[PDB]
């Protein structure tokens, strides 16, 4: 009961004002169940709450708890379940006489773990841990001298990186730019995909396409500039290609030349395959 009148308590400040929903979603039996199994079990680690939303006629909020967290899922658009709110409910400790000689007397603060991210925000996850963890490390790591800590430095900073890096990866707009229509959608011209104006944009945008990653793909002299700048400028190449390979993997730019195929436009669909 009074982790319920805790969570209540958690709950209005952080999206919007306490409600009958919310209350209900606890009296439901199976967050009961959820909760219950949770304090008790050595297993279960993490509570999670959803505060989905529905549009209609007019907003609606409901609110359901379960053991598993699809945090991104919300994000991802076009989905049920989008604009969703996430809540994270972590235990402390993993006994069950310890859960609960806290829950008798120890403070539900510290005796809770409690975490919330945005609904609908594609760099959230990279943001959080780069927000706390990398810093606690970095700090911790000079503050008190521990095993491989300079290669657990390195190692943080390197998911930090990958994980900025992935966000802004989504393809858009070297910079390959698709039509405005394809952009859109890919069979929206049920006839007008078969129009010669359409065709050969796509078609130059191709070749322009392919001169970029020509440019790029023909080096320097080992031999000058010096060996500094060509290891720089080796891992600027493989950094970069990389870039350009997940360019050419995403979707949205082989169905237009899945289109140039569906039109026969071959003229651009091969030396994409070939001159590149």
């Amino acid at each position: 009961s009074k982790r319920i009148a805790w969570m209540k308590t958690t709950i209005c400040d952080s999206l919007q004002l306490k409600d009958m929903i919310v209350e209900e979603s606890f009296q439901y039996e199976k967050n009961k169940n959820l909760l219950e199994q949770f304090l008790s079990g050595e297993g279960l680690n993490k509570i999670f709450a959803y505060y989905q939303v529905q549009e209609q006629a007019q907003n609606d909020d409901i609110k359901d708890t379960g053991a598993q967290d699809p945090v991104l899922f919300f994000t991802t658009g076009d989905l049920e379940k989008i604009q969703d709110k996430a809540v994270w409910f972590l235990r402390i400790t993993n006994p069950a006489d310890d859960k609960k000689k806290a829950s008798q007397q120890d403070g539900n603060d510290n005796d809770i773990i409690f975490g919330e991210i945005t609904p609908n925000t594609v760099p959230m996850l990279n943001a959080l841990m780069e927000s706390v963890y990398s810093r606690q490390i970095d700090h911790i790591i000079t503050e008190k001298i521990q095993f491989w800590g300079v290669a657990e430095e390195e190692q943080v900073l390197e998911f930090q990186q990958h994980s900025n890096k992935f966000s802004s990866e989504v393809r858009e707009a070297n910079l390959m730019s698709p039509g405005t229509e394809h952009f859109k959608l890919d069979y929206e011209a049920i006839s007008g995909l078969s129009e010669s104006e359409k065709m050969q944009h796509y078609e130059m945008k191709f070749n322009e396409w392919i001169n970029l990653i020509s440019s790029q793909l023909n080096r320097k002299d080992e031999k000058d500039a010096g060996p500094a700048t060509e290891l720089i400028y080796w891992r600027s190449r493989m950094q970069k290609i990389t870039n350009w390979s997940e360019q050419l993997k995403s979707k949205d730019f082989q169905i237009v030349k899945a289109s140039l195929q569906r039109h026969k436009n071959h003229d651009n669909q091969r030396p994409r395959g070939d001159e590149s």
